[PDB]
């Protein structure tokens, strides 16, 4: 079972012993810190960690015990703060004397912003702000993902919208391979999740059941997939029958869409002469609700898309779309699902684009780029101390390391305002107590033991939409 | 709680349908695929037996669920309730599988198998693949592991050039990415990996995961000292830091203390307020409870080069027996900042050209070592190459035009000892010829029960360098 007493960086017990003799409050706070483009970022995640790490009763005499032992080997010492966290124990039944506050879920917030705060509510837990530093850090991991997502979909958006003149299928055209790319089982219905805030196509199903506990939606599910073949279910025909295994396959799938790897060992031959020609036959009769979808897996990705689209166009009747571009047939269209991140999409986009033909032809798969390829760094996640009592009086504290100001901290109490122009601010050193920029962004969302606000998974999504859908 | 049926990429349901009839059993591997890294450390599989695979998976209930899920999810209803309700009822819900693996710590160049898998009933042909994906994420404990132990080899080989031997290899780099990794666990799973080559962390999730899934003679694998952060240094004020400084290695005097000192000014910290405000409090300490300065700033090299001629000059530098600086055994440096492999060897080797020891420094790696890394550093993949359908064995692959690299192998394979002591993967059932000896790879894994496993203490002994040997 999880034990909170367990769950933070070693160095952090023995903390207690460092802060400043008579300091009654350790106040911090989470932010996406600008660096001197992904200029905005997705709050998402934090109700998860409260629910199922933070809140109710997550301290015990086993857990305390098991602690002292693990760290006095791990030390070769007795450092372990025993007395404090009995005292949360006795006086508070084993519920964290913590308030938390956030911007709501969803939120489209520029970088360089408060996105939550953390302070104790008992002077004698001024230690266990920072305790819990570690576990709530995390939350880099669904900002992160739910934030590179967005801008992947913006991209499509874009291009979409040029080339077709509309939306339709925006949330269709990034689905989530991911599952066997990721680190962990937790890792891949996390960043799973955080993919839906934007999308609806996912194959990591974890996903689905995170949202449903701890978020919820309308719906029965927040994400789909569609039949899909894998190589092994291919090559297992053998190599002399891979037109065996294609016939088979889109006859079972015939009224259902159907994506088929047909990369096994020659993708162009299969697309013109065996998708082309041979079953030519069972493509053009499908329904549009129904379409074959051709999945080319290796080779440069966007040579390799722009030659499958090439060879189809010759094969099938195409159309020149209202704005100028070509279109397959409705029963006929391509996922990339190899290599792709958010980089080589806007290259491949961009490709599709100048060879004319629309956006509506793909759509695009990833593993890896979505879901594992992301550190702390990209939207410089961190968790700072701005705001401590010592001897009854606040101080106003920081970090300004000389040869990086880039890594300079805030001051004080802090709140998240909108700006007259509508934009955000985060006031510094209790300046939002003035109140000349209206209300606090920030809500308490976390009170001793308590989840106190909650967000369901539909306002999330609502929360962060793209403008151009909003227009 | 857990439900296997639902740790499967989706589509994998659909596809008891997309085999050819008749099809009895299919068998698969995993390799770490051929193109910096030639060979990799195999760990993490035992975790992953144990937490998902083994005894009882399959339940009345964890069916049901599933089939409500996948009609949703599909909006159709393509679940396999009968292949799951077969294992069920036959085998009491435990998994008719077969799984053989190479040791766990073994240290094997690139494009060998790795592990097989193979269903043990005609019934369950599908099953196979199925689990590839639970199976697939043990590229993560392996190329930790492997980037891990590739950094090991960096720091081996100029602490024994500017020292003469190997002390305290083990403490060399420390594993400092708990906040910068995915989730919870990815976060022991990913210690744990670390820790096969080393011997610091402060991710304590990992000691656990050891204990419960592994085992070592000691009481924990891993160990952490005493540090500061910036909360515990500039929550003083910012005109304070030397009373901070003062409290922190006067409260832990008589063992180890690492403290950050760049919250304002390194180059200050180091040269007044460590080298002359609070100095006869640092000449003082023993040698077993040395203070361990900590940059967080700036250029990792850069920094690193002038915080030790900086301290060079405030305290009594000695020459070791192979021409290098080397600082008081009471004063050390530790860089946790921008460290990876890449920068791990940039720093040594400035550090060596300016003739400072190893001696000197430890790294603290997060992101680095635990968060940035993909199944594609190490190639590693899961491949269906041998199917029997209509009771006739065929030799299964694929071979992309466009990507050579990507060919998988062919038939049943077996993993050998060449006559020049290497690793051989031999195709096509080769094996059984017998030309090569024994199959070095063991059945880990059947019917539900794990058959074969391994002590951390064992892993540990089977990654060892060379060079240690």
């Amino acid at each position: 079972e999880f034990n909170i007493l367990l769950a933070t960086d070693s160095y952090k017990v023995t903390h207690y012993k460092q802060y400043p003799p008579n300091t009654s409050k350790v106040y911090s706070y989470f932010e996406c810190r600008e660096k001197k483009k992904y200029e905005e970022t997705v709050f998402y995640g934090l109700q998860y960690i409260l629910n199922k790490y933070l809140k109710g009763k997550v301290v015990t005499k086993e857990k305390i015990q098991e602690a002292k032992d693990v760290y006095k080997e791990h030390f070769q010492d007795d450092v372990f703060n025993e007395k404090g966290w009995n005292y949360i124990l006795e006086k508070y039944d084993g519920h964290l004397p913590i308030e938390i506050k956030a911007v709501p879920e969803g939120f489209v917030i520029p970088r360089g912003n408060v996105l939550f705060t953390v302070e104790n509510t008992d002077p004698e837990c001024y230690w266990l702000t920072n305790w819990i530093e570690t576990i709530l850090v995390q939350s880099w991991y669904p900002i992160t993902v739910a934030t590179n997502s967005r801008e992947q979909k913006k991209i499509l958006a874009k291009y979409l919208l040029e080339t077709s003149g509309n939306l339709d299928g925006l949330e269709y055209k990034l689905r989530d391979f991911g599952y066997r790319g990721v680190s962990s089982q937790e890792t891949a219905g996390i960043g799973a999740s955080a993919h839906l805030v934007n999308f609806k196509g996912t194959d990591t199903v974890a996903g689905l059941a995170l949202i449903k506990k701890y978020y919820g939606t309308k719906d029965p599910v927040p994400g789909y997939s569609v039949p899909a073949a894998e190589h092994s279910t291919i090559t297992a025909w053998g190599k002399d029958h891979e037109k065996d295994a294609f016939e088979h396959i889109v006859t079972q799938f015939s009224s259902v869409p159907v994506s088929v790897v047909s990369d096994s060992y020659d993708i162009y031959n299969a697309c013109e002469k065996i998708w082309g020609e041979d079953l030519r036959h069972l493509i053009v009769s499908r329904s549009t609700q129904a379409p074959l979808i051709i999945r080319p897996d290796s080779g440069n990705p966007l040579d390799t898309v722009l030659k499958v689209l090439e060879i189809l166009g010759k094969k099938f009747p195409v159309t020149e779309n209202s704005k100028g571009y070509k279109l397959l047939p409705p029963y006929l269209r391509v996922i990339q699902g190899d290599g792709v991140d958010i980089n080589t999409l806007q290259e491949i986009v961009e490709g599709m684009k100048q060879k004319m033909w629309s956006i509506e032809n793909i759509a695009f798969g990833s593993g890896g780029g979505l879901l594992q390829k992301l550190t702390r760094d990209l939207l410089n996640c961190s968790f700072k101390c701005s705001y401590v009592v010592t001897n009854g009086l606040g101080i106003n504290v920081f970090k300004d390391p000389v040869a990086d100001p880039n890594k300079r901290s805030k001051k004080g109490r802090l709140s998240l305002h909108r700006t007259p122009a509508g934009n955000f601010v985060t006031l510094e050193e209790g300046k939002g107590d003035l109140e000349e920029y209206g209300q606090d962004l920030l809500h308490t969302v976390f009170k001793n033991g308590k989840v106190t606000k909650s967000y369901s998974f539909d306002e999330i999504r609502k929360n962060a939409q793209l403008n151009i859908e909003l227009e």
